[PDB]
């Protein structure tokens, strides 16, 4: 009212000094300082440095000499110097850097290409990297809004860089326009004033990232509401007025501290209560709501402005209880920043717990209707406890894929192919292997992504499958019609029998399988479904019928068909750290729709959504996005009685935020199970990551990369001769060498040591002999750096040699595997592998189809690589190797090694496949057959669990664990033994162990058993108690218990 007037400066929009003729280029250089006058700044210090050379060549006489100024203006006005440039060809590129004498002034060997700007009369300006179109473009961005590195955090906080020691600090706001400079170049819309400050510790705990950023303060009466329902940003000035900078602002913090207590209170969603169903969504920042009504064909029937709630920013609506069934959407009218527009668009229920086909429309659902239950749901209980540490440690997961499940199986009916409902085909070989395998002590089902995703178009029509015409493929891929397989649209032949045939002459010279299988990856029905569309729905193409509710009673039937029929536990992969897609334009953007820019992590600088995780970095770290996820995971679990949830990439999470909801859905059912993924994040400075490390002692399971690298071989970066150098405890390293490796026996007993530690629990604590004979904890031995132990308890940590991702257990073996080791011996080499997971202490974790020898001709990531690659055949004739090369974007650079190491030995078939299920079968009635392997807790654990052979002479690749259930370690937990021995003999030559002469050690009953079918056909236990342990083999002996409890194996204290 007082306040000086804050304006552009008063001089005019800049044109262009000089336009490059023909062979030119002009390059303006806009004298922003000085433009306010002044200096006249002379430009004669102002000078170019330009070289030719790679990359661009445009040219015509470059001074190469670094040091040589004399490359100066040309000419100069008002708004700065300008260079005229020659060239060869004016179709090009060139190099150029802007200096005062040898210093400089744009931070960037900057470049012209002459494709962007074909007039080559660019303009640039100091500091700024970036290359305009015109003087007016560089003058205009040096005055415009840009990025949006202000933080409005609290309702009278805002931190920004910009504002740092300016007189004039301000918040700018317009309701419904952009803010933007006058008539008079002044800035006349409404604002706040901010006083600087210094910030405080509520808020440096809350954004510690932030922490060091310039803090300003708003007056305490400030109108927070009214200026989230528009356009705010924050502008600094000099004492004349004049803009010394302007940038959007981030409002997620200020959002919290204004609604988030208010809003947690409510519930959300298309919510049937008695009074008819109340319609709930939290849109804080929106100017209008209403909540549209859909028919069943989806014509509007009615349109419903809601109840906004001044406090939560909730908007709500009730409506009569025929409601249920019914489509919706809110129409938004809501201000985004990344548009700097008030949008209008229909948005989905981000609360939906039901859709029409492909997302298009959320749909009121009660899922307590018996409608919506197969027969007895309700009664459906738990077939394995999950209550105490020992019952989790049980726990043996079969990671699985709704259509690597039954896309190839001829014994499923057609129409349940790939479908949710195949589980119901009792008498499939898919369904009645599953049966067998749970016989055999496989406890759990691992579900990859069965929310709605967003890749898989659920429109039948718009898909072509392999099992179907070739044709088909033409019709709803065009881009076949235009490719080197064109000529089978008329074949007659399906997609299926075209890739057959395309077997014989594929090489890593003509990848052809590979070419024609990436085409029809674009229209098929597959996806590992890693990408968000709805949390709190099941997956619609999955359905019989993905139009409304049928799929939820079909999901629900094959949750009751694997905990009834097939007496499995049942484990869901979710995705709450990234969305498919943010912005106010993309169909699958949802939440980032309905209250812009709060629900995903954005850069603290530009304001960017960030891309981490591969795509929408989401922001659990957000108070309405926690509650979000806990409330998805409350439906998961109620409604659809799952028993655990794994949580990918889980260190983009707070460990807070992860425990808060544990704790949440403990309420609700206390013996619900939570583990997760995670290995990079670098979140660590805005909040503690839910990290292998942190999550210690808390209960949360984390995959344990330790056993998995060390007894596969390598990492999951390696690529070319690395596959191959880098065997494992697996596949031979250091015993039985391939004829690249370099693996020295100190790298070999590492492993080991990794190994050993992974079977006792990966526990930090544990003490365990070294490769060098030290004394050890589990924290020091060393993990590529970092402490290999890392858990308090053996249920925190999930232990595996194969998964989704990556290579499979068996393409590695075949990578790393020496020539002389015989296809026997690599089936053993998968065995082996698996038991050091089976029959060790940590949860027990596996990709379906491993006691099959799955394959996936190679193929590391084969998240999009169709039915084709992820084939896995319950008729038992092979394992899916060596059907193509795999994906070139992703494997070529290994196709050498492939073609080199590929066919080393046949390809299994159905006496392997079937002598592996034996194997597999056997190790998992094992580590069920006595309560020693699955103790539970860390503290016994250590009391219990003791290795031999151990030190610098041990025998490479024999790992001797003991679990005694003797005097030393307490109460006999096993009526049947006083101890247990764990033999694996990874390597080729015969062993005998010494350890227990004299002792009447004896073979295990269920290896007995098998007879010459068992991993331990040819052990032999002598009356002095010796033990011969054939080649590559894993035998488990037991001391015998009598008449009270004996000695067993104590552990030494070391
Ligand atoms: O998200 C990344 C990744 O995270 C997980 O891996 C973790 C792992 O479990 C930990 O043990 C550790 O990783 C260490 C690793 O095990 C060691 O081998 C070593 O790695 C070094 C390599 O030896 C060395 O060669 C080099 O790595 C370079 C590569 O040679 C080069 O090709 C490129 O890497 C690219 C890969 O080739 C490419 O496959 C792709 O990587 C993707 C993964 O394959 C995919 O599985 C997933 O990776 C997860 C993995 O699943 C987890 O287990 O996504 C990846 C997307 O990037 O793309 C790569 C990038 O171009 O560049 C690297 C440059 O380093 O150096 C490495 C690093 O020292 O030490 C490892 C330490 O990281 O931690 C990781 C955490 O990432
Ligand atoms: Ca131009
Ligand atoms: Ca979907
Ligand atoms: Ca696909
Ligand atoms: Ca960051
Ligand atoms: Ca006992």
């Amino acid at each position: 009212p007082q306040d000086v007037v804050v304006r552009l400066p008063d001089v005019a929009v800049p044109g262009e000094a000089v336009q490059a003729s023909a062979r030119q280029a002009v390059i303006h250089l806009v004298d922003i300082a000085g433009i306010t006058s002044s200096t006249p700044a002379d430009y004669a210090t102002k000078n170019l440095y330009l070289w030719n050379n790679e990359t661009c060549d445009a040219l015509s006489a470059p001074v190469a000499d670094w040091n040589d100024v004399s490359t100066t203006p040309t000419g100069s006005d008002k708004y700065g110097p300008y260079w005229v440039i020659p060239l060869t060809k004016e179709s090009g590129c060139i190099n150029v850097i802007v200096r005062d004498g040898t210093n400089k002034l744009i931070d960037s060997d900057l470049r012209v290409s002459f494709s962007d700007f074909t007039d080559r009369t660019v303009s640039v300006i100091a500091g700024n990297s970036a290359v305009y179109d015109s003087r007016a473009d560089a003058f205009r961005a040096a005055f415009g809004v840009a990025l949006a590195d202000a933080h409005w955090v609290d309702k009278t906080t805002l931190l920004w860089p910009g504002g740092e020691n300016k007189p004039i600090v301000r918040l700018y706001y317009s309701h419904s326009s952009k803010v933007a400079a006058d008539s008079n170049g002044e800035f006349s819309d409404k604002y706040v004033k901010l006083t600087p400050t210094t910030v405080n510790q509520q808020v440096s705990m809350r954004f510690p990232h932030l922490a060091s950023y310039p803090a300003f303060k708003l007056p305490d009466d400030v109108n927070v509401d009214e200026l989230l329902q528009g356009e705010t940003v924050a502008i600094a000035a000099e004492s004349d007025g004049i803009l010394s900078s302007a940038t959007q602002v981030q409002t997620a913090g200020v959002l919290d501290d204004t609604y988030a207590a208010a809003a947690e209170a409510l519930s959300y969603g298309a919510q049937l209560t008695d009074s008819g169903v109340t319609f709930r969504v939290w849109a804080p920042t929106a100017q209008q709501v209403e909540l549209v009504i859909y028919s069943a064909d989806k014509k509007v029937i009615a349109s419903h402005p809601m109840t906004r709630d001044s406090a939560s920013g909730a908007w709500s609506w009730q409506g009569g209880s025929d409601l249920k069934g019914a489509f919706y959407r809110y129409a938004m009218t809501v201000y985004h920043p990344q548009s700097r527009k008030v949008e209008q668009y229909e948005v989905t229920d981000p609360y939906a717990h039901s859709l029409s086909t492909n997302s298009e429309y959320s749909q009121v659902v009660d899922l307590n209707d018996s409608a919506l239950k197969p027969e007895g749901w309700d009664g459906l209980t738990m077939p394995h406890a999950q209550k105490t540490k020992a019952d989790l440690a049980k726990m043996t997961i079969h990671e699985s894929h709704i259509r690597d499940l039954s896309a190839w199986d001829q014994t499923v009916p057609a129409e349940l192919r790939g479908k949710y409902l195949a589980l119901t085909a009792q008498e499939s070989n898919m369904v009645q292997h599953l049966k067998q395998l749970s016989a055999s002590g496989v406890t759990h089902i691992e579900l990859l992504p069965v929310f709605d995703l967003a890749t898989v178009n659920e429109f039948s029509d718009k898909v072509a499958d392999i099992q179907q015409p070739f044709s088909r493929l033409c019709e709803v891929n065009s881009a076949v019609k235009s490719s080197e397989f064109a000529g089978y649209c008329d074949s007659g032949s399906t997609v299926e029998e075209v890739l057959t045939q395309l077997k014989q002459n594929d090489s890593k010279d003509n990848p052809q399988v590979q070419a024609l299988n990436t085409l029809v990856a674009q229209t098929d029905s597959y996806n590992w479904g890693y990408d968000p569309f709805h949390y709190t729905v099941p997956e619609g193409s999955y359905a019989t019928d993905p139009e409304g509710t049928a799929r939820i009673k079909e999901f629900r039937t094959m949750i009751q068909a694997i905990k009834q029929d097939l007496g499995m536990n049942v484990i869901m992969d979710v995705v709450y750290n990234h969305t498919n897609a943010a912005g106010p334009t993309d169909r699958t953007s949802v939440l980032d729709k309905i209250v812009p820019w709060y629900y995903q992590r954005l850069n603290e600088t530009t304001g960017s959504v960030e891309s981490a995780t591969c795509c929408s970095d989401s922001a659990p770290e957000h108070r309405m996005f926690a509650k979000l996820i806990a409330d998805s995971l409350a439906v998961w679990t109620t409604d659809y009685k799952i028993d655990g949830f794994r949580f990918d990439l889980m260190l983009y999470h707070p460990k807070a935020q992860i425990l808060s909801a544990w704790e949440r859905i403990k309420a609700l059912n206390p013996d619900i199970y939570f583990f997760g993924e995670g290995w990079d994040s670098n979140q660590s400075d805005r909040f503690e990551i839910a990290s292998q490390i942190n999550l210690k002692g808390t209960g949360i399971g984390t995959f344990s990369d330790r056993l998995r690298d060390a007894v596969r071989g390598g990492g999951p970066f390696d690529s070319g001769d690395a596959l191959r150098q880098n065997q494992g405890v697996g596949s031979g390293a250091g015993v039985l060498p391939n004829e690249l490796t370099t693996l020295s026996d100190d790298q070999a007993r590492h492993l080991a040591d990794l190994t050993r530690l992974g079977m006792a629990g990966n526990l930090a604590d544990f003490v365990l002999i070294d490769k060098d004979g030290a004394v050890k904890r589990g924290s020091e031995i060393d993990y590529n750096g970092a402490p290999g132990g890392y858990a308090a308890d053996p249920t925190e940590v999930v232990n595996y040699v194969s998964k989704h991702d990556n290579q499979t257990l068996w393409d590695m073996i075949s990578y790393k595997a020496a020539q002389e080791a015989d296809l026997d011996t690599r089936v053993r080499m998968q065995a082996v592998s698996l038991a050091t997971v089976m029959l060790g202490q940590g949860i027990a974790f596996d990709q379906q189809g491993s006691e099959l020898l799955r394959s996936k001709s190679f193929t590391r990531d084969s998240y999009d690589s169709g039915d084709w690659f992820n084939r896995v055949d319950y008729s038992l004739q092979d394992n899916n190797y060596n059907v193509g090369m795999p994906r070139s974007s992703d494997d070529g650079s290994n196709y050498d090694i492939i073609a080199r190491v590929k066919d080393a030995v046949a390809t299994p078939g159905e006496t392997e496949l079937k002598q592996m299920t034996a194997f597999y079968q056997e190790l998992t009635a094992l580590r069920k057959s006595s309560p020693l392997f699955t103790l539970g807790d860390g503290a016994t654990v250590m009391k219990r669990v003791d290795f031999r052979n151990t030190g610098a002479d041990q025998q490479t690749g024999l790992l001797v664990m003991t679990i005694d259930d003797g005097m030393q370690a307490g109460a006999s937990l096993d009526s049947r033994v006083d101890g247990i021995v764990v033999a694996i003999n990874a390597a080729p030559e015969s062993r005998t162990l010494q350890d227990f002469a004299g002792t009447s050690l004896q073979l295990s009953a269920i290896q007995q058993a098998a007879g010459d079918r068992s991993l331990a056909s040819g052990v032999q236990v002598a009356a002095d108690g010796s033990v011969t342990l054939p080649a590559w083999s894993v035998a488990v002996l037991e001391l015998p218990q009598g008449e009270s409890q004996g000695a067993g194996l104590p552990v030494s204290s070391k």
